[PDB]
């Protein structure tokens, strides 16, 4: 096959309740309705990567429970067409799920339990674990399992030569620098570039002040995701790209958005797109994205994203 | 072969949490530990009777999502192995779940999410749910469904004189008196003893004026669960017969006692036992019951209880 999109990351049962206030402690209410999805930055990536009809590996690890079959049709051959091939279960640790709830006021809230995908790993990767990494056109990784993994896989990839992009969501700790020496892009939104670097993002010079430090972190592409203010490629040593949103006829749900901009980003890039037409490209899917609830379900097909490329550029 | 225990009522996927604090607006936290189990006062009941090794029939409403798959694999063929004919599941509601947050104190935040458990019946019951029903042996109600159907089943069972067992576990409204006349046998614990009469329940002749103000409004069996305390069977035209608790070697988990209590009872009873026997049976069931953490993997085998039966 053409060198797969291999994804190594979390899996997550999505447990939305919708709620009028949080509960005060020793304190019971009902929740309006409820949902349970399909989730989880990685499980998100690779959908995004399988629906855009690239060949798509999904890597992590799931609890034998009710959650981790929830996961594995979704992604599988009777869902999105991700493999699976590498998805291993455990039966000591449950799937990995988040309990999200969603106030009248607007705001959220979240729960996470880090189950399977951070506690499912073994101390040292396997070889034929590791194998499916050697073998990928490019490695997408997030920060929802253990540094020690991410470390592993960036690792083995670079004794491969092949790109390894680094989403940052997830945990809001600090990033190993020895996982930023061992990445080509890395992929923040403002927050989280705020976060990282301790610096201020609220202008764009700012955020490339920002970003000059992650140059020294060793970092040589950072992938900055602005929300509704669009994105923008830093490439050390030359002029940044820039991309504002494609509009949304109506934004729906912006669950996902930021899996689904770097997912897309990477399979234009795996495609041997050029930068200018990667950021287009994941913003269109990005846009497409927000307009339908859930994750995994907003994930659009390649020839949506081209369609909505053609007349919106 | 024998006329089935049939349970009308709820399943619930019980998510339990383990964290340090709550979580404020616009934040992400992390948490200890975090399990879902199979739970709900209607599937507890109907799994009991399944381990109990007597025929059993859950009705019920799920969602058609993973909480859905979960519970029907708690109850089904590899499971407890509870009868599931006449479980259906919806498209347009999520399976009812409950997410409990223990936090590092010992302070428990709850939400409750109804679901399919209130959301999935139909405005009047199928022919199909109410023949089950008309075949029992006995019925099991609980408060975690709709009054509604509660009704309409305690009518078809009242008609084809077989007993009908009411929970008052779940909502804490008024129980509507159409309901009240058509059960043969309405079980609160203290709490809601009181809280449906009006009167003290902290005392035994409290609580027998209370039961007596439920031998008012048509009500003529009472099966009280006091915890601690044992249980008290008022039949109105005899006196109250008792049984204090089976002693449990060690307490690990209380969740689903009473479950396992009122579904054993009504197992013992539908099999023929004498009212004596039948407080015993349940109080060796929420004996071993206690003794396990969780409710439907606490549900003792027909066996153990009938080896506890056989001491003292
Ligand atoms: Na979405
Ligand atoms: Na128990």
């Amino acid at each position: 096959m053409a060198p797969p999109l291999v994804v190594v990351g979390s899996a997550n049962a999505d447990i939305y309740v919708e709620i009028e206030r949080l509960p005060k402690e020793g304190e019971t209410i009902s929740a309006k309705t409820g949902q349970t999805l399909a989730g989880g930055k990685g499980a998100n990536q690779a959908a995004c990567g399988a629906k855009l009809m690239y060949p798509t590996y999904f890597v992590g690890r799931l609890g034998e429970d009710a959650h981790g079959k929830l996961i594995a049709e979704a992604l599988g051959d009777d869902g999105c067409g991700v493999h699976l091939d590498y998805v291993r279960s455990v039966n000591n640790e449950p799937t990995g799920h988040a309990v999200v709830m969603l106030q009248s006021d607007g705001q959220n809230s979240i729960i996470i339990v880090g189950g399977a995908n951070m506690k499912a790993w073994p101390e040292i990767m396997s070889d034929d674990d590791l194998e499916i990494v050697r073998n990928a056109g490019i490695v997408l990784l997030q920060r929802e399992i253990p540094d020690s993994i991410n470390i592993q896989v960036a690792k083995a990839v670079k004794k491969a030569g092949v790109p390894v992009i680094l989403d940052v969501g997830g945990m809001d700790t600090p990033i190993p620098n020895e996982l930023l020496d061992s990445i080509d892009i890395l992929s923040p939104n403002e927050t989280e570039l705020s976060r990282l670097t301790g610096m201020p993002t609220e202008t764009f010079e700012q955020i490339s002040q920002a970003v000059a430090k992650c140059h020294k972190l060793g970092v040589k592409q950072v992938l900055v995701k602005l929300g509704s203010k669009g994105s923008a490629l830093f490439i050390q040593g030359e002029k940044p790209i820039q991309q504002s949103i494609i509009p949304a006829a109506q934004v729906v749900d912006t669950t996902g958005a930021g899996d689904t901009f770097t997912a897309a980003f990477a399979v234009a890039m795996v495609e041997g797109k050029s930068h200018e037409e990667c950021l287009r490209f994941a913003a269109a899917a990005a846009s497409l994205c927000v307009q339908v609830k859930g994750a995994i379900p907003s994930m659009p097909d390649r020839k949506s994203v081209l369609k909505l490329l053609k007349f919106s550029i």
